[PDB]
């Protein structure tokens, strides 16, 4: 899991779409992100490269 997760410290981008909770990483945040076709997924976090094997598994999380 991690811990108590919502919008504190993070910010998302809306162009560059850059999130990070990392005051750090805020601190060293450099927008400018080639996102050709990827789409990551809240649960299954590894990110996925094709939008047609991502509607598939949408279909893996719908219920009967
Ligand atoms: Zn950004
Ligand atoms: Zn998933």
């Amino acid at each position: 899991a991690g811990g108590a997760a919502r919008p504190l410290g993070e910010f998302i981008c809306q162009l560059c779409k850059e999130e990070y909770a990392d005051p750090f990483a805020l601190a060293q945040h450099k927008c400018s992100r080639i996102v050709r076709v990827e789409y990551r997924c809240p649960e299954c976090a590894k990110v996925f490269s094709c939008p047609a094997n991502l509607a598939s598994h949408r279909r893996w999380h719908k219920p009967r």
